[PDB]
């Protein structure tokens, strides 16, 4: 670099140089036509405007050297165009006459001569004096110096020498505006600027100008003379189309001579012919007004560098406008050194002993290559690129070189633009999830003393800041709208035994308690429209809704908690919030929310049903709940849709005043239990991030670091980015890191962009040294990438499943290293996140097989890496450790070496059974629950224990547990080993939030799947067995024997951080099955048990009379099989009763049916299919249900069909009659016109449809959607074709 130019790294010259050519009359004649194809100008274009500003002079019209005033030309491009057309063919016709086309059209012509007259008859001078001079008789020179002819302030002759007048090159123009996209005529319009010196031999020029002023420079074209051995000398115009600057006139052309070599290297081909082999001027006289630091001079070490085959790493625009210009000369003159060997002198232009530039053999007299100048870079052209709109991602490379920390982060507050302000993103994306809990007689009866209390802080101001952060972030549309849909359909699938159907049935007269506006214009709540239109599947439109509320505008205004005259509702929903009425506090709140419950239990008539919103879930008011209203109901329900990070829950009651024994159950604990966890842990997190559009400026957890250069320099010694960019890596490496490069103000401006995140800074903490990185990568930039703007939450499209996946492994590890514990780490990826996961003094080894990149030189405490295999043998005891780890990489390598999971575990074993490890973590391939796939993302094979990952594209193998638990116990008989549960925890997801990874809901629910058939095995060498005895299946005794302890300890079962009992209490247990019994002649004890829950108990003990606890192994339960068959009689109720079929199944799935239209699944009308009681399900028989496919699925868990899916093809088999009346309804929104024997009748869907007089409609439509109604047709074939 020289100031402010990091140049290319290759140089490169053209080779061929074009033959010469001479001008003939019939050149000039052919010319002077002025045709379209070929005219003597060529128009200039702004590059902003694309309009026309300017046109560039070509011979003739060389000879324009006066005032434009004199000329007084036209205005306009195109008008100008036509008007010289008119004037010059009145010259064509003049000249053709003394010179006759016959005898003269091949005649070598003299420019010089025609240039002027040109000039003079534009000028409407004399110009009749040089006809007799127009062609050439012995000399391009000799003959002008013989005779006194027309206005000699064109040319003269002084001795041996030709003063001719340097004419103009480009003519301006009136729209001409010295905007930066009007190309820069670089002062070659001005009447005069420069002045050619013309003879035969240059040392007459020396001569010459022995006696001549040189305060000005003079120029000489050593290389090819545009017509003869001539010198060059510019006036005192200056250029001012360039601010801030002003240019002088000589050094107007050194610029164009450069920037034009500069154009011509890059386009280089060995075989491509070019005018001349180099283009930039040298001054030759004059020196003596050139400072050291003049901008003139380092226009001179320019042009030696262009001529010296040098390319710019910068880009040069086809056409140059002003800003290009303005930017390249600040380039310039900025602070630096001439950091190349090439320095002029007043004698010659020198040449590197390897430069491309072949000129030395070209011509005679000028240029003298030197032997003891090399450039030892490597030869090429430069890789023509478009721009780039968005910045790119990179990749540091790191070397051993190291620096000082503190240099570090001093360099970055020297150079980063911080502060400034992001724009924040969102957090979540994706639908809502929603969970609920239903009423069972099987379950322990809890009282309402013992449910968990809402937390104390719960309205210190903190958390408040993170409940509102959370929904501000959420990508979601009308909240009360979401949240009301999720409701009311779940609320559709509640039956009463009684009478085997919903309580929900329609037209039911429904109050909408609290209807709040919206200001989103529709004045009302914003799913009683799509409600009535029956546009929600499984949700049949009611009868009417009346709004009472205190915002309502298209009902009634009432405070509801007080008495209101008002008739008898047979479903009342409530939305009414309870944070208005009573002051700030919570037991007036608790008394709103009984008000409203007796109100509510007051509209609804007998045997209706209601929903009520809780803003505040405290223990009194279940209390209240308890003693005053479940004696009067029937059924009752709990849901919570999750959009934020709140407390609400809604609790739907059933058959109102019915008097039954209804008290909470089991369930209602479990859940309460996960809906305060989920909470406290999401609120933690929350409470982490920086405040919703904030000013990052370094001292936040989560910031968008950034750093810019300007005027890069790389080649050389910089020493100054060098450890500019390495401080920034260092802070927030192993994140994805984002780079521009472009020009702001004139300055070429390289930035750069990435994320701060604790285990990004957690890295930082373990260096000692400042690990430092090779540049190489970035010097060879030659394209130019817009900037773009700091988004701290990036992602805009949900988080991938195994990334997310990883994450929420990790946690597991980082979370179970404490500090200290020397660490052996298997898998290690060559990125080696563990750097960057544990804390900053505990050892680690990486044990891997393809080279890390990771830095070897800078660590403070001890960090291995290794290259070799961990399935292998023979490296094991030269190794320390405690904590052995293997994560997402047992499965690809015993796929990779065609090797069995039983084998690669076994084989695993035995290497670390020699070692000297004391706890191992592995990912095993194994399921943990009834065998099933998971749709796109991970599909099973029952025949070869095999797994495939369909997005990774590969077949891998599997175990079973108790195969692999048996090998775990050969090798360590006291191994105690435990499957550590994943599928409620959501603390993983702060490895998430906190570098602003964007989270979506459906991609955390397939994590939790994917990972019950990849769980973790934490096995302990030492720690207290467990074994298991009876059958694990829900619905089965179980049965556990723990050896090895007294009579006076303690057992607790834990299961998503509930408490399913404990030893002490063997009675009040909230499990369905409790035993405990003692051996003591063996000190074995024995507990023997029923759960009710697939999935994963925890066993923990208690020893002593003290708080200290023991964690004992866990174990699985799994769900019975989700095998299903069916029987199918062989007549068909095709009347209202329907047929009804038996559908065995084992009693604990719990079932409905579904439809999948357009790709979504549609709940199916209740008043379609009746299951009842063995099982036998109930059906109404139509035409439609030949064209539709029919789903038996699930929902007893949180997901719905991820157990049974069943499709009853049997359905669309059936055989329809002739001879019957039929049910019939459209199948779809498409458009299906009916046919009896092949005859079309009328068309469902259309519009002007007319009903036949012998068809009829039924009451309530079978449809699956309740839109689409149902009708009666009469006997005869029935065909539909889709159109």
């Amino acid at each position: 670099n020289v100031w402010g130019v990091r140049l290319a790294d290759s140089l490169s010259s053209p080779t061929i140089e074009t033959r010469t050519r001479q001008y003939t009359l019939h050149d000039l004649c052919s010319d002077l036509d002025a045709n379209p194809g070929r005219e003597p100008w060529k128009p200039l274009r702004n590059q902003r405007t694309n309009n026309i500003v300017a046109v560039q002079l070509f011979r003739p019209l060389q000879g324009l050297v006066l005032d434009t005033q004199l000329y007084g030309f036209p205005g306009a491009f195109d008008d100008w165009e036509r008007f010289m057309r008119e004037k010059l063919r009145v010259l064509k016709y003049e000249v053709l006459r003394i010179y006759p086309i016959s005898n003269y059209s091949n005649e070598h012509v003299n420019v010089f001569v025609a240039n002027a007259l040109v000039g003079a008859f534009l000028s409407n001078q004399a110009f009749y004096d040089l006809l007799p001079l127009l062609i050439i008789n012995d000399t391009m020179i000799g003959d002008l110096l013989g005779t006194g002819a027309s206005l000699s302030q064109f040319f003269q002759s002084h001795g041996d020498v030709l003063e001719v007048a340097a004419g103009r090159k480009y003519l301006q123009m009136e729209n001409y505006s010295n905007d930066d996209d009007d190309p820069p005529l670089f002062a070659k319009d001005l009447s005069d600027y420069a002045k050619a010196f013309y003879s035969d031999t240059y040392e007459v020029l020396d001569r010459f100008f022995w006696t001549h002023d040189s305060s000005a420079g003079v120029l000489v074209h050593y290389d090819k003379p545009t017509n003869g051995h001539h010198y060059l000398l510019g006036t005192l115009t200056q250029m001012v189309s360039a601010p801030p600057y002003i240019i002088n006139a000589t050094d107007a052309m050194l610029l164009e001579s450069c920037l034009e070599q500069f154009s011509a290297n890059v386009r280089a081909r060995p075989a491509q012919p070019v005018t001349r082999l180099d283009q930039c001027y040298h001054l030759r006289w004059g020196a003596q007004y050139v400072g050291e630091d003049s901008l003139t001079y380092r226009l001179g070490v320019l042009s030696l560098l262009a001529t010296n085959g040098y390319q710019l790493a910068r880009p040069i625009p086809r056409q140059l406008t002003n800003r290009w210009l303005s930017s390249f000369v600040s380039q310039i003159m900025s602070d630096g050194v001439n950091e190349t060997p090439l320095w002029p002198q007043e004698r010659y232009v020198q040449i590197a002993y390897d430069s491309p530039s072949v000129v030395d053999g070209a011509t005679q007299y000028g240029y003298v290559r030197k032997n003891q100048l090399r450039l030892g870079m490597r030869i090429s052209a430069l890789q023509s690129l478009s721009d780039t709109p968005s910045p790119v991602q990179w990749l540091p490379q790191y070397t051993i070189d190291q620096a000082a920390m503190d240099e570090g982060d001093l360099m970055v507050s020297r150079l980063t633009q911080l502060p400034l302000r992001p724009d924040y993103g969102n957090i979540w994306v994706g639908d809502a999830l929603s969970y609920y809990v239903d009423y069972n007689r099987s379950h322990r009866v809890v009282l309402s003393s013992e449910l968990p209390q809402l937390p104390d802080t719960y309205f210190d101001g903190d958390e408040q800041y993170g409940r509102s952060l959370f929904s501000l972030a959420r990508k979601i549309g009308d909240r009360s709208l979401v949240k009301d849909t999720a409701v009311l359909k779940h609320a559709y699938q509640a039956i009463d035994p009684n009478t085997g159907k919903e309580y929900l049935r329609s037209g039911q007269s429904v109050a909408y308690f609290g209807a709040s506006a919206g200001h989103s214009g529709a004045d009302q709540p914003l799913v009683i429209e799509p409600w009535i239109q029956g546009k929600i599947s499984g949700v049949p439109p009611p009868s009417s809704v009346r709004q009472f509320g205190y915002d309502v505008a298209r009902g009634a205004i009432v405070d509801l908690a007080r008495p209101f005259p008002s008739g008898d509702y047979q479903f009342v929903y409530s939305d009414v919030d309870q944070v208005v009425d009573g002051h700030d506090d919570l037991s007036i709140s608790s008394g709103l929310v009984e008000s409203l419950l007796s109100s509510c239990m007051h509209a609804t008539a007998p045997g209706g049903s209601f929903v009520v919103k809780i803003n505040f879930p405290t223990r009194p008011v279940w209390h209240y709940i308890e003693q005053k209203i479940l004696p009067n109901i029937t059924s009752y329900m709990l849901i919570k849709p999750f959009v934020t990070n709140n407390v609400e829950l809604f609790f739907v009651a059933f058959g109102v005043h019915q008097h039954s024994s209804l008290t909470w159950t089991s369930g209602v604990y479990f859940f309460l239990v996960d809906h305060f966890y989920r909470y406290e842990t999401l609120s933690t997190i929350s409470r982490q991030l920086p405040s919703f559009g904030y000013v990052d400026d370094g001292s936040s957890v989560t910031g968008i670091e950034t750093i810019s250069i300007e005027n890069p320099g790389f080649s050389n010694m910089t020493q100054a980015a060098r450890i500019g960019i390495s401080g920034l890596c260092a802070n927030v490496g192993n994140a994805r890191k984002s780079i521009a490069i472009y020009e702001s103000h004139g300055a070429r401006v390289l930035t750069i962009t990435s994320r701060r995140s604790p285990a990004s800074a957690r890295r930082k903490s373990r260096l000692r040294y400042l690990p430092l990185i090779d540049p190489r990568s970035l010097e060879v930039q030659a394209r130019t990438i817009l900037p773009a703007d700091p988004v701290l939450f990036e992602n805009v499209s949900g988080a991938s499943p195994h990334v997310c996946l990883t994450m929420m492994y990790n946690f597991e590890v980082s979370s179970a290293v404490y500090d200290g514990d020397v660490v052996l780490d298997l898998g290690t990826g060559p990125e080696a996140k563990i750097l960057e996961l544990i804390p900053a003094t505990s050892p680690v080894t990486c044990v891997d097989i393809r080279p890390t990149a990771q830095p070897s030189g800078c660590w403070n405490v001890r960090t291995t890496f290794l290259e070799l295999d961990y399935l292998s043998d023979g490296w094991i005891t030269g190794v320390r450790g405690d904590i052995v780890t293997c994560m997402l990489s047992l499965g690809a390598a015993a796929a990779g070496k065609s090797m069995t999971f039983d084998a690669a575990f076994q084989q695993l074993i035995k290497v670390l059974s020699k070692s000297t490890a004391n706890v191992v973590l592995v990912q095993v391939n194994c399921p943990t629950d009834v065998v099933r796939s998971i749709k796109g993302y991970l599909e099973i094979d029952s025949t070869n224990k095999r797994y495939r990952f369909p997005k990774f594209g590969r077949d891998e193998p599997y175990s079973d547990m108790d195969a692999l638990e048996k090998i775990c116990r050969t090798a360590w008989p006291n191994c105690s080993i435990t499957w550590v549960p994943l599928s409620y925890d959501l603390r993983w997801t702060r490895l998430a939030l906190l570098e602003s990874t964007t989270l979506s809901s459906a991609s955390i629910r397939i994590a939790e799947l994917m990972y019950k058939y990849m769980p973790i095995m934490r096995i302990d060498i030492h720690g207290l067995p467990m074994e298991k005895r009876g059958n694990f299946i829900v619905g089965q005794n179980c049965s556990l024997v723990i050896p090895g302890f007294n009579a006076q300890d303690v057992f607790n079962c834990y299961f998503n951080s509930a408490l399913a009992f404990s030893t002490e209490d063997v009675n009040a247990a909230m499990i369905p099955q409790v035993s405990a019994q003692f051996d003591a002649t063996k000190g074995e004890w024995t507990l023997d048990m029923v759960f009710s829950d697939a999935g994963i108990y925890t066993m923990q003990a208690l020893v002593g009379s003290n708080a200290n606890p023991v964690s004992l192994g866990s174990f699985v339960v799994d769900s019975p099989d989700v095998d299903i068959t069916d029987a199918w009689p062989a007549q068909l109720d095709f009347t209202i009763a329907g047929t009804d079929v038996d559908i065995t199944v084992n009693p604990y799935y719990r079932l409905m049916t579904f439809v999948r239209i357009d790709g979504q699944w549609q709940i199916a009308n209740p008043d379609k299919f009746q299951f009842f009681s063995t099982l036998v399900m109930n059906v109404k028989l139509d035409i439609a249900d030949k064209y539709l496919l029919y789903y038996i699925r699930d929902v007893q868990s949180r997901d719905v069909g991820f157990y049974i899916q069943h499709p009853l093809q049997l359905l669309n088999t059936i055989t329809l009659p002739t001879n019957e009346d039929l049910f019939l309804s459209a199948p779809d929104m498409r458009e299906w016109a009916v046919k009896e024997s092949g005859n079309t009748i009328c068309i469902l869907n259309s519009q002007g449809f007319v009903l036949p007089q012998d068809w009829d409609v039924l009451t309530d439509t079978i449809s699956w959607s309740p839109s689409i109604p149902t009708y009666i047709v009469p006997p005869g074939d029935y065909t539909l074709t889709p159109l």
